[PDB]
């Protein structure tokens, strides 16, 4: 999925992490790619070259990689949607949840029935140059009865107070017991 950068210079950047073999999450440049272990958090950084403007939205969405798979909603596996593990916010199908955040709205798309949360844009904090949101997966990309060994593109977008997109950037993720040794090996 092309990145959109938009009038606001909207884009994604990721703390550098190593790939030992303890390491819980892990970015790797080279493959645009995220691992990390099943429900632990990982910031993600947006960056934009000026301020959007008020009441603008950032939403995280989930889609299969691969074209024969890309149209299928993603979603947890029937075991972990039954598992009880909710937070009181996010609905139990839910692949993506935030962390950390006040304001999330777990939403279904009316017409492709797709999952999304969204949370407000904010600015950096004082003396810093990049906003952090912290997403935490679900689900294993191995789920049997959900992702079932198929990557995923994370696409977060930048979108105004009226739901118009703004910026849109993306990653792929993998969610997986040793994410250390996973990054290395696809690297
Ligand atoms: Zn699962």
């Amino acid at each position: 999925q092309k990145t959109y950068q938009g009038n606001y210079g909207f884009h994604l950047g990721f703390l550098q992490s190593g790939t030992a073999k303890s390491v819980m999450c892990t970015y790797s440049p080279p493959l645009n790619k995220l691992f990390c272990q099943l429900a632990k958090t990982c910031p993600v950084q947006l960056w934009v070259s000026a301020t959007p403007p008020a009441g603008s939205r950032v939403r995280a969405m989930a889609i299969y990689k691969k074209s024969q798979h890309m149209t299928e909603v993603v979603r947890r596996c029937p075991h972990h949607e039954r598992c009880s593990d909710g937070d009181g916010l996010a609905p139990p199908q839910h692949l993506i949840r935030v962390e950390g955040n006040l304001y999330p709205e777990y939403l279904e798309d009316r017409q492709t029935f797709r999952h999304s949360v969204v949370v407000p844009y904010e600015p950096p904090e004082a003396g810093s140059e990049y906003t952090t949101i912290h997403y935490k997966y679900m689900c294993n990309s191995s789920c049997m009865g959900g992702m079932n060994r198929r990557p995923i593109l994370t696409i977060i977008t930048l979108e105004d107070s009226s739901g118009n997109l703004l910026g849109r950037d993306s990653f792929e993720v993998r969610v997986c017991a040793c994410p250390g040794r996973d990054r290395r090996t696809e690297e």
